[PDB]
DNA sequence: TGACTCTTTT
DNA sequence: AAAGAGTCAG
């Protein structure tokens, strides 16, 4: 191929400085957090111009122009370089177009991850894919100077090209906005809650580990008591013969490879040996130990004490962020010894406090409103107990008539409702059969009709226009909907009901987002956002704060969207994060 | 290195 | 429904 026509500039030059351009500013580390920017790649009308970043990022007119919001950047993964950006003090403005944000928008099945994969979307193929240039694993390099730059400018030039494609395209689609406003601005917002990180009580931390270095030392060794040896107790396969083979004990669920020693089993294990339950304490405790002391220590900043997640905004089907190193949208919450984990999350400032917002039973809400049915949305305009209420129309029982069993049965159906499990994933769930899990689902929709009539709907429109879509016009294609594969065709048909209901819910606490931001800086608030988990907001802020935000927050939340059924926010606040419950 | 298995959250 | 730790092939 021959190499692509470019600049390797000693020097900035005002031609490169326009008002208009595609801008590489590459970050190879994966965890951009403080990593080195290795090179620049600037395209514009003047030209392609590849800059060394120690010239490029010490010259004024530069980094004046990388902050001037009028002078406009098309970029891929913005986010990526202005975090990088941030830890060497630099503020990125007026990026316009993120190639990486679109090229989600417009299919989030594609997996589009670098510049090259997006460009295929629209058979432009004149920029390889990174991998092909960084290598990938333990080979991963960044390649000499003369490749590195062909490479980022070909990036660039492919970002030049691609914008109004993809611009034209999100158009039709009624999705412009959608990246404009929503996606684009939150890309900032998230970039600043990255930077900023949340504080952790390491002190705190490293003695919970001790504690548990403790517990699990004694439950293992009575674990080996119990077997009469010693056995790897975190090898399913030596376990499974431990229990299976030397215990005898019976064998009702098996895997691909083995025996099954999922908890679940175990727990229908347990009255036939005491091995087991003291098994299921060492895999909590295990749990515990190895992912959420040992791992949130290990990406704890030394410097500064804070962890400073990664969201990524590109990367799941339903519109909803993942975040990573650490994972802040899994710490345990539901058993009281894991909950405490928490406790080492802590405000960044001395006489700052933990503020966070919970939307209510959001999911629930947006499935009420879109499918209009008239039974739910009463329920809510009632602010009723939504489980107890689904109780009481399966079992056509009065409220004092719903015993704690009834309760956790009509929550199931709610989860699955709301997670679109299989009728088979509920009889799991709620350890029965299909039959019954399938009467129970028969019996919700004759109280909800209106559900029902929605679930048929939306698989119809799923059917007829190969895709579904979000109250904010975020788009899944399900093209297995037509497959002639039962639990291929069944799966599309539940992410047809699913979407709708899950996405709308992503697309509205974004938007919250994005008020929130807005109405903290009008109000001078020191108040700021550090998590976003699914259907919560995080925050820290001066104690002198918390009563203006208990008023501010939940009214900017619950004021995203307006939807036929009102949006309950819940909040909390105090010392840690755990506290904030 | 990657397929597997298991566990945590919403 | 949909990140990461550990094990065990290759
Ligand atoms: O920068 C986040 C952004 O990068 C992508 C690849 O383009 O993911 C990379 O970065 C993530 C966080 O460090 C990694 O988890 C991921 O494995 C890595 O490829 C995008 O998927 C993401 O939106
Ligand atoms: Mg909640």
């Amino acid at each position: 191929t021959a190499k692509m026509a470019f600049t390797l500039a000693d020097r900035v030059t005002e031609e490169m400085l326009a008002d208009k351009a595609a801008l590489v500013v590459e970050v190879v580390e994966e965890n951009y957090h403080d990593a080195p920017i290795v090179g620049i790649a600037v395209v514009n009308e003047h030209g392609r111009f590849f800059l060394r970043p120690e010239t490029a990022l010490a010259d004024p007119q530069f980094v004046a122009w990388l902050g001037d919001e009028t002078k406009k950047k098309s970029m891929f993964d913005s986010k990526r370089a202005a975090v990088a950006l941030k830890w060497k003090g630099i503020e990125l403005c007026g990026v316009s177009f993120d190639l990486l944000l679109a090229a989600y928008l417009l299919d989030p099945a594609q997996g589009v991850d670098d510049v090259a994969a997006a460009a295929k979307m629209k058979q432009y193929e004149a920029v390889r894919p990174d991998e092909a240039v960084y290598g990938k694993g333990a080979k991963r390099a960044v390649p000499d100077e003369p490749v590195l730059a062909e490479h980022l400018v070909r990036k660039a030039a492919a970002i030049w090209a691609l914008e109004r494609p993809f611009l034209d395209e999100l158009r039709r689609n009624e999705q412009d906005r959608l990246l404009v406003e929503l996606e684009q601005p939150l890309s900032s917002i998230l970039a600043e809650m990255e930077f900023a990180g949340v504080k952790v009580d390491t002190k705190r931390l490293e003695q919970m580990g001790e504690e548990l270095a403790e517990q699990l030392r004694t439950v293992e060794q009575r674990i080996y008591e119990l077997a009469g040896q010693e056995f790897n107790i975190n090898s399913p396969k030596q376990l499974g013969v431990i229990l299976f083979e030397k215990l005898q004990l019976p064998v009702l669920k098996k895997s691909k490879t083995g025996y099954s020693t999922s908890a679940d089993v175990l727990e229908k294990l347990a009255p036939y040996h005491e091995i087991v339950e003291n098994i299921l304490h060492y895999r909590q405790l295990g749990k515990l130990q190895s992912t959420y002391i040992e791992g949130l220590l290990k990406v704890v900043r030394p410097d500064t004490k804070k962890v400073h997640t990664i969201f990524n905004q590109a990367l799941t089907q339903t519109g909803r962020l993942s975040s990573t190193e650490p994972n802040l949208q899994n710490i345990p919450i539901r058993l009281e010894e894991g909950r405490k984990i928490r406790q080492a999350f802590v405000p960044s400032e001395s006489d700052w406090l933990i503020f966070a917002a919970d939307y209510s039973q959001i999911e629930l809400r947006v499935l009420a409103h879109i499918a209009e049915d008239d039974n739910l949305m009463e329920a809510f305009r009632r602010d009723l107990d939504i489980h107890t209420k689904t109780a009481m129309d399966i079992f056509q029982v009065s409220e004092d008539e719903v015993t704690p069993n009834m309760r956790r049965q009509a929550k199931a159906v709610n989860f699955g409702i709301v997670y679109g499990i299989s009728d088979y994933g509920l009889a799991q769930n709620l350890n029965i059969s299909r039959k019954e899990a399938a009467e129970f689902i028969e019996r919700y929709f004759e109280s909800f009709p209106g559900v029902k009539r929605y679930m048929e709907n939306i698989v119809q429109e799923a059917k007829q226009k190969g895709y579904v879509t979000t109250l904010l016009h975020r788009r899944r294609y399900l093209p297995d909907i037509t497959s002639r594969n039962f639990n291929v065709r069944s799966f599309a048909e539940r992410m047809a009901m699913n979407t709708p209901i899950q996405g709308s819910a992503a697309d509205i606490i974004k938007k919250a987002m994005i008020d929130l931001n807005a109405r903290l800086k009008e109000e001078r608030l020191q108040a700021r956002l550090l998590l976003q988990v699914h259907d919560e907001l995080i925050l820290e802020a001066p104690k002198e704060e918390m009563e203006r935000l208990c008023r501010l927050v939940p009214e900017v939340m619950e004021q995203a969207v307006t939807l036929r059924v009102p949006l309950k926010v819940d909040y909390h606040y105090g010392s840690t994060w755990y506290d904030a419950k």
